[PDB]
């Protein structure tokens, strides 16, 4: 019966959608609406644990409404997306952890730093670097290709770990 709410963030263009879509229908969808804010529930076993999904993918407009700050305080944890040819998605990263421990009001929530477009020759930013901030922010890096699915379940599953690591603190 055990459900977990998941939130898909970062910036415009990295892959949110495409890495949740690769989730809940297993292809790799090129265009998805990029304005589309959407919410999906997928029933999976994880470690022989029979799980509920429920994952928000994030987008439009900029906006902290009251209600925006609300449910996004629902989420158990949190994906934390960049991609590798981009470093601006990379340095917003910092803004997005903020947003998450501001309307969570604590500084151990569970998340995971996801460097997608992994299969892409044009990288900008190293493993290094986003090791070097995984580990300053105590998370696990995932490496991830929505394109060819290298990574996806990995990123889900071990966020999935880190909320039940959280839950046994
Ligand atoms: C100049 N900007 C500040 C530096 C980085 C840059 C963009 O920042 C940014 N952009 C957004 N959108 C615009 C683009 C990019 C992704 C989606 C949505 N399309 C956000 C929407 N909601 C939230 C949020 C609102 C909230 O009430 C509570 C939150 C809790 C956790 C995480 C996010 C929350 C944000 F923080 C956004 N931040
Ligand atoms: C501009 N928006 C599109 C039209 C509506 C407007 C607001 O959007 C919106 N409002 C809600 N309200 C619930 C509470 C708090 C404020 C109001 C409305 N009463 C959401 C609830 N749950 C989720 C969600 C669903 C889900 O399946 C998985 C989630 C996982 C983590 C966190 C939230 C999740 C959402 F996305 C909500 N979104
Ligand atoms: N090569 C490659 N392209 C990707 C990957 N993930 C997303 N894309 C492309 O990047 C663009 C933005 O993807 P989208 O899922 O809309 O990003 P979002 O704005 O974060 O939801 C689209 O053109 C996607 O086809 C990936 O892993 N590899
Ligand atoms: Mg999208």
């Amino acid at each position: 019966m055990t459900e977990y709410k998941l939130v898909v963030v970062g910036a415009d263009g990295v892959g949110k959608s495409a890495l949740t879509i690769q989730l809940i229908q297993n292809h790799f969808v090129d265009e998805y609406d990029p304005t589309i804010e959407d919410s999906y529930r997928k029933q999976v076993v994880i470690d022989g644990e029979t799980s509920l999904l429920d994952i928000l993918d994030t987008a439009g407009q900029e906006e902290y409404s009251a209600m925006r700050d609300q449910y996004m305080r629902t989420g158990e944890g949190f994906l934390l997306v960049f991609a590798i040819n981009n470093t601006k998605s990379f340095e917003d990263i910092h803004h997005y952890r903020e947003q998450i421990k501001r309307v969570k009001d604590s500084e151990d929530v569970p998340m995971v730093l996801v460097g997608n477009k992994s299969d892409l020759p044009s990288r900008t930013v190293d493993t290094k670097q986003a090791q070097d901030l995984a580990r300053s922010y105590g998370i696990p890096f995932i490496e991830t290709s929505a394109k060819t699915r290298q990574g996806v379940d990995d990123a889900f599953y071990t966020l999935v770990r880190e909320i039940r690591k959280h839950k046994e603190k």
